């Protein structure tokens, strides 16, 4: 069925007369917009005519090349196809660029998402995928296989950043061989990761602040740290640039647990991440919120004492979860 | 390539036909693909009954990978006997083989290297600098031998690929490279642990990199960024001077930083390193302070206090990029 779904959804791309739409999810990640690259470069290729909305973040601007990517989509064109890539199409709050509640033309998927619906004119839907763009790339072989440096190197980078550079254990043996295609067709390995260690001084500053707010407490074992917007302000960052350091503090060693709080003011607003023998799930529904599997996320609407006392209290409670399994 | 395949033949051979031990060596301060070469190389040549010896001193960052007691220290004497298997090094090159004397050998060597400089002169042998990684010719000469794959045997050698290639995402990475990862992978390569074993950072890791961070500085408008660590600094981080040697890359990263310099200020004397990019010319700088080295790459020594010696390196900093301006 994934072989008949992949084929389906390039034949009815190839059929297709019109305008098409290459879409994913808001605030794409490098999965999102390398899939819609990579797609919209092969179809290009082929002669078809492509739009592709998308907002760009600027720790990967240096891919797109110039009106490759456009601003959100006023209206849809007549006659125009969907083309819905990361991300379900049955979802339109989730899809950026254009609004899917105002269209009635063909809609095709590709998405590596288990919550998916799976429901369009032509879609394939792959959870044990670990990137979007390794089931683009064999869409793109079922186009025909226009294939380029241009179109291999965006699919690359999704590959790369969806599999945490073939750390996760997502990565299966189909995963490097899809790499290793990828590479033949001429994807820029070097000046892809040339390109993504580059970091703003941003960085650098909000993670002076970051450390500075850190502590190994619960005598060893865990680790937490905090970040207020004064800490945002001298470091000239976001909170958008605050998801680039729990990963970070998970890595910590004699420890089992590492939570970052996001203080805005009025309210707390947690990632709890954690390794091993303890769960930051049953911390994350014994003071509610929701997420994935091993991940967390908790808002305390109260000021930042008590709310980390409440997170302590649900992390003593995960102590007695291990102590009894 | 029919050479490459007849020298991994070749050196299978070898190693089978051999009746007495084995002695299994690559180079001094191994780093993963040494180590993970030299574990993924003796525990098959045992799953074929053969005696193994494998001396080696581990990093403390690799010290997971090891099975206790799986190597030994080094051998103040050759066995009766024995053939050495030089991996991830150049057996002509003997100071840097540790964990034996090869200049007290001379029985048979076998060697399988991926380093351009290697002298390619060994009883049988395999060099080839297209692969990124020895860990990848390894696991070509483990198929030659008729061993069983397991994960025992894969792990070990995905550690190698792993850190010899950046985690593939070095320019040397080829598609054959991922080919391996793949049948790597395919036999058990335990791919998630590795990883989290390799991302365990001590405490001192990040109350230094915090210190570090505490002396961060962007001058020129961000074309020049600059820091510095001293043995306060180590005292009050617990850490070493070891664990001072991941900063000048960190920092090469900055974003718009043509020229990334840390200093490390011993009491008496300040070791800087200069990294370049675009126009500037890192040697230059380092020149003008007494040392010296590529254009993008330079290093020096100033036998002064950190105080003095800032004020020099900013003197040369800024000649260089007025020059750099004026061109
Ligand atoms: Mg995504
Ligand atoms: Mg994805
Ligand atoms: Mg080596
Ligand atoms: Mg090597």
């Amino acid at each position: 069925d994934y072989r008949r779904n992949v084929g389906a959804v390039a034949d009815a791309l190839l059929a297709h007369p019109g305008p098409i739409v290459v879409l994913s999810h808001e605030n794409p990640d490098g999965d999102a917009l390398g899939s819609v690259l990579g797609l919209s470069r092969a179809l290009r290729t082929l002669g078809k005519t492509v739009l592709a909305p998308m907002t760009v973040p600027h720790y990967l601007s240096f891919l797109p090349q110039p009106g490759e990517l456009t601003a959100p989509l006023e209206s849809w064109p007549q006659g125009a196809l969907a083309a819905v890539l990361d991300v379900d199409n049955n979802d339109p709050v989730r899809v950026a660029g254009a609004d899917l509640t105002q269209f009635d033309g063909p809609v095709v998927n590709v998405d590596h998402h288990g919550t998916n619906l799976r429901r369009a004119d032509a879609g394939v839907v792959d959870p044990s995928k670990p990137a979007a763009a390794m089931m683009v790339a064999d869409v793109i072989d079922a186009l025909g296989a226009p294939w380029s440096e241009a179109v291999a190197t965006p699919l690359m980078l999704g590959l790369n950043t969806d599999t945490g550079n073939f750390a996760f254990d997502s990565v299966s043996a189909e995963t490097f061989e899809c790499a290793a295609r990828l590479r033949a067709h001429g994807a820029r390995i070097g000046w892809l990761n040339d390109q993504m260690r580059q970091n703003p001084q941003s960085y650098y500053l909000l993670l002076r602040e970051v450390l500075g707010k850190l502590e190994f407490l619960h005598g060893g074992r865990v680790v937490q740290t905090r970040v207020d917007e004064e800490m945002l302000a001298r470091a000239g960052a976001t909170w958008e640039q605050v998801e680039n350091y729990v990963s970070m503090l998970r890595n910590a060693e004699g420890a089992q647990l590492a939570v970052m709080a996001k203080d805005y003011g009025d309210r707390v607003k947690f990632s709890l991440r954690s390794r091993g023998p303890v769960s930051a799930q049953n911390i994350a529904v014994a003071l509610g919120g929701g997420g994935h599997v091993p991940a967390a996320g908790a808002t305390v609407i109260s000021s930042y004492a008590e709310a980390r006392a409440r997170l302590d209290a649900a992390i003593e409670a995960e102590l007695a979860r291990v102590d009894a399994q």
